């Protein structure tokens, strides 16, 4: 039977690593550090999400707020108020929740914001930087998928990685540090990456899982990953959040008779999107990029 | 099928120059393209030579700016900082390998990210890397229109690419993964990237699956025919006289083939031209 790896368990423990790192720091006499997130609109998945970022903060001892406006919101009035937050010497990190509504560009809201206070990894240098395998802010879901590999010790150099998704704050990242030269300035796990979506015929999909090691959906399609897809022992890690009652995109109960590893939904991958977000705010706060 | 990368790329320079005599015909300045080559790499210098021989032939001008292997990096970054602000200059590359004393990447970034017909700057990485309209890498874009004007299909098919180099391999899974309806199209196709550490045995159960086989490792006979799926393509990226696919045997498995020399090779000058034209008419 698979080791369900608890992603709460694990983020718990990275926030109190984040916590010891925070007070030395205001103990060494510095000033406390101080996240902005901007909420737009009333998704009730992004305001239970920025929730738990705001939580997160409390827990490790970072200050934070939540600015919520209205889906009527303009761009232009958007870009003001991160203008202002750029400006603003006491915030540290600042990020705007996604999804945004149809008439604002996500991309101009995300390279708007200054690269230092960037703790989301999403703006165009940063997105550069980290695909030139440079030292950057990662983004948090990604770099969570990798801790939560790397804590769990699951090797990655020269073995079989699918990942289903390609989102450029997901599922592209995901292949980007999993691929990866693990010598570069920011290291990668050196394994042979597939890179799934929407257009690969599902019997494709499955002749490239039945030879991974490491499957990493991020497709949001429940029952995308069944237990004839995966190979005995693999590790299988669920990035999907589909109501449905939430599931992932794991076929959980069955997986979980053949995976060697796998995480559930919820408790997964989740807190350790919020647990690496704190991790990103510190380093902010430290201007050590 | 042999595919020829010397007709292509006439082709595309047959294009080019066209728009390149609408675009003076029209009445704006004649595009100028600068580059940079530094020492005596026999392969750097015939490539330039390819370069600027295409730009002549399609109404660029151009001028190669040739200096010692012994030039200093800030020397380096003086020469770009003023050709940056030579307004005449419509594109700068700077040819690589440079040499072991002189950091690449901040060479790249020195150049203006409007003349940066390479699109080596973090800047167009990451706008190309989001899908974004940018100046795409000549090497990368040439084997992807060699898969489009050939006619070969990449949405839902297997690709497999050998070498994840940020200048040639990782561009070219980017380029062929990507969603077709975005700002830049891609291909659609689900992407294998293996590298140094991919073990033999698990490039081949790979490539066994692969509609298009792309082979830009640097390893001669990396590629033989056993791995090949009968009908699949294979791309020959990799410069050794031969590349990296063993031509004769793989010509006999798969449906298409691309030689060395003559293949990818004249498929980047040929893309260069266009990333030269669209500098000068700063659409981006
Ligand atoms: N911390 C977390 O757990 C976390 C963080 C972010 C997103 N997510 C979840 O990830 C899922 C998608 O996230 P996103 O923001 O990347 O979504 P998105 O809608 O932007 O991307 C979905 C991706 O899935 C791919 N896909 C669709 N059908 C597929 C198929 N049949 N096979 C393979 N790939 C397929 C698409 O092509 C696309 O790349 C959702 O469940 C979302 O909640 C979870
Ligand atoms: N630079 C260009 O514009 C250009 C243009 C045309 C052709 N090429 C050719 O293609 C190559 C381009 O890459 P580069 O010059 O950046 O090379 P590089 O030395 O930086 O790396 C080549 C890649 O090959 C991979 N690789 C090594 N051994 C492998 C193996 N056994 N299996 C699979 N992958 C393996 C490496 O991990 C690396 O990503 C060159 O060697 C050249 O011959 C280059
Ligand atoms: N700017 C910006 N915009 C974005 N959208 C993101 N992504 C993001 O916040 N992801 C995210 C974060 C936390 C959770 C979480 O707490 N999950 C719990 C269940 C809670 C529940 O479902 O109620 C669980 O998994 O157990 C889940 C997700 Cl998807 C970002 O990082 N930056
Ligand atoms: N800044 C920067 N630096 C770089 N090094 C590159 N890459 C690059 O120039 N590649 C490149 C360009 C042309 C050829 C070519 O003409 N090939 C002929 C054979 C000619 C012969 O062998 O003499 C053939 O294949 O038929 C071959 C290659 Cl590898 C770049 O794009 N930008």
């Amino acid at each position: 039977e698979a080791v369900v790896i608890s992603g709460r368990k694990l983020a718990q423990q990275i926030k109190q690593e984040v916590r010891q790192e925070v007070e030395e720091w205001v103990a060494s006499g510095n000033k406390r550090p101080h996240l902005s997130v901007i909420l737009v609109g009333e998704n009730p998945a992004s305001h239970s999400y920025v929730l738990n970022k705001t939580r997160a903060a409390a827990v490790v001892g970072i200050n934070s707020e939540t600015i919520m406006k209205p889906a009527s919101i303009s761009e232009e009035e958007l870009l003001n108020l991160i203008n202002k937050l750029n400006n603003d010497d006491n915030v540290d990190g600042l990020l705007v929740q996604l999804p945004l509504p149809e008439h604002i560009d996500e991309r101009r809201i995300c390279n708007a914001v200054s690269p230092d206070k960037d703790v989301d990894g999403f703006h165009v240098i940063n997105v550069g930087r980290m695909c030139l395998d440079q030292y950057s802010m990662l983004p948090a879901t990604p770099w969570g998928v990798w801790e939560i590999i790397k804590r769990t010790g699951i090797p990655t150099l020269g073995k079989n990685v699918v990942v289903a998704g390609r989102s450029k704050n997901v599922g592209m990242p995901i292949a980007m540090l999993l691929h990866t030269d693990g010598a570069h300035e920011r290291p990668g796990g050196d394994a042979t990456v597939t890179i799934s979506h929407r257009y690969t015929p599902k019997e494709q999909l499955k002749k490239h899982t039945i030879l991974a090691d490491i499957v990493i959906s991020a497709a949001g399609i429940p029952n995308l990953i069944t237990a004839d897809m995966i190979k005995e022992g693999a590790a299988v890690i669920d990035v999907g959040i589909n109501r449905v009652k939430l599931v992932g995109d794991v076929d959980f109960e069955g997986v979980r008779q053949k995976a060697g590893y796998i995480t559930p939904v919820p408790g997964g991958v989740g807190p350790m999107t919020v647990a690496m977000l704190m991790k990103n705010t510190i380093i902010a706060a430290k201007k050590v990029l």
